[PDB]
């Protein structure tokens, strides 16, 4: 086994029902050496005696927190999780995957640095998650990010509703316009009731750009069919814009980049005669296939 | 004195004919303490005995490899050097000044962090060449200089062709947008055969740009009187274009931003009426001073 934290251990259990378990120690930290018993959180009583448990682990029933005993009193107590594997493989039941067969959706609306990650999960009972830099050395990226939390987001997939956990992350060292030669590796710890997965991935932020729907859409009647539709850059889209200059796509709509046909505007405004209809406006990176973001509309109303 | 390498040293030494010079002891890195004696190549024969030998050092006979010896094997040796000084001031005898009078000519042809120093020597002739960040410490600008380099190009100054040395340095914090707050302090040490000398310089990267000639110079023969000449960036220059912004200056003639006189324009095409002649077009950043490219031409026909 490997410990994870303070009185928290996680044991690799080969879950093939062929295969025996694993045979473990737990010694309780504590000076004494005689009347020390042991009792679990599964199992009802004492199960063992002595300063050094000796135990095997196979099933969830064998898991769970193995707190001492003396005189009538807790001494120490240790907590264990499991990791399945089955045919060598890690397993992945606690979260869902997306359609692309991938369990982190990372996205960044600039070049700051700052990105968030999403994932979804199977069922939402007794749940802990932790994330953090899975290569910690030198040549790598360092990140640091805050708690997971619910988005009021539901995903929803073939027939089933899925919730998403997102969390906000942010890259210390920090050049926008450096380009970008080592990816950041990321990883999550991912608990439930006992068992322990973790999840892996690897992105460049200039692959993750997604940014947000151009900020006040204008729609100024201009000729007696012709209106005016302008914009801006989003306040949350990294400065200077020339050097970060989006292209936009212009569309007319009768009441990922998803293209079906679209007019390209590098301008923050562009004339059209519509009558009726709805104009809608998408932002994408100019020097870099980076994910369009979310249409911005207004509807198609000249005087 | 004071330590360069691994049994090399460099004496600061005041040139003046009527000041002294200055004793160095040298002792030999051995255990042993007798029959040690020392011999010079300057010199032919032994010059001293004894483990420590303390000379004086005020002319170029005084330098050299002074090696030990004892029962007829070499002990140890140790080198060296001459820094001058006439009236407090340094010698800069090796190299040769450009037309500037500076002795270090250094361009960039992009913000990408990586330049080129190149600087002209007097004679070449056993030469050696060390070039370092001059500062390297905090507050400073960390710069990794490849070795230095003979260019096959003389460069001629008022009837002498002087050779010119070249080296490629690249920074490493390269951050493009961001504005220059301290400059690259460089130092060259340079070598000939005994003398040592060093020279400084410092400077930022967007102060050295030097773009390289516009390329695909074109002609395109229009109709009646004109011709549109065309050109385009070059594949060397900082992308994205949008951000650095190359303005062109263009002229034709009959035959350092050097002008007698030229138009600007910036765009990448232009007419003219020229019926014979040559259209030439250089390059400069749009928003800096910088110095302008060499110019690219295409006879008029
Ligand atoms: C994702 O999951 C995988 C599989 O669960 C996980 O890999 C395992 O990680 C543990 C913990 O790093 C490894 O355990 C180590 O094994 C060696 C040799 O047996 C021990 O020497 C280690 O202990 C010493 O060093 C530790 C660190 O300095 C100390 O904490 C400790 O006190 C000891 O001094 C340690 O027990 C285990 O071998 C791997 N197994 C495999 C097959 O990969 C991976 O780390 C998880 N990653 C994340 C980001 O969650
Ligand atoms: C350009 O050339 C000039 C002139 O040669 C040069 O200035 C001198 O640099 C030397 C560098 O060694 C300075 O010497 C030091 O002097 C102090 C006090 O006397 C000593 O303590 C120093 O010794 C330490 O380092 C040695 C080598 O590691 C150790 O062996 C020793 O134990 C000590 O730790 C050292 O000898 C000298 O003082 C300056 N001159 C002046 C006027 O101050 C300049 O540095 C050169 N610059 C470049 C960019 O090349
Ligand atoms: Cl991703």
């Amino acid at each position: 086994m490997w410990e994870l934290e303070k009185d928290v251990y996680v044991v690799e259990v080969d879950w093939t029902p062929d295969a025996p378990g694993e045979t473990v120690n737990l010694t309780c930290d504590t000076p004494e050496e005689d009347d020390i018993t042991w009792t679990s959180d599964q199992r009802h009583g004492v199960i063992g005696s002595g300063k050094t448990l000796t135990i095997t682990v196979k099933e969830f029933l064998d898991a769970g927190q193995y707190t001492c005993h003396k005189g009538g009193e807790t001494l120490s107590h240790s907590h264990l999780l499991l990791h399945k594997k089955e045919n060598g493989i890690w397993s992945t039941e606690i979260l869902k995957n997306f359609k692309n067969k991938t369990f982190l959706k990372c996205e960044a609306p600039n070049y700051s640095g700052r990105f968030t990650c999403s994932w979804l999960v199977q069922r939402n009972m007794d749940l802990k998650f932790n994330i953090k830099s899975s290569s910690s050395s030198p040549d790598s990226r360092a990140v640091t990010c805050g708690m997971a939390s619910l988005s009021a987001e539901k995903v929803t997939l073939d027939q089933r509703d899925y919730e998403k956990y997102s969390v906000s992350c942010q890259e210390d060292v920090t050049c926008p316009t450096a380009e970008e030669t080592l990816p950041i590796e990321l990883a999550l710890e991912a608990r439930q009731q006992n068992k322990y997965e973790n999840y892996s991935t690897s992105f460049f932020i200039r692959d993750i750009i997604k940014p947000d729907p151009p900020k006040n859409l204008q729609m100024k009647p201009l000729k007696n069919s012709q209106v005016e539709v302008s914009w801006e850059y989003p306040d949350s889209w990294s400065t200077p814009h020339s050097y970060f200059s989006l292209k936009f796509f212009v569309r007319i709509q009768r009441k990922g980049c998803n293209q079906k046909g679209a007019f390209l505007v590098e301008k923050t405004s562009t004339e059209v005669q519509c009558k009726g209809g709805n104009v809608c406006v998408q932002a994408q990176d100019r020097y870099y296939n980076s994910s369009c973001s979310k249409w911005a509309c207004v509807p198609c109303r000249v005087r």
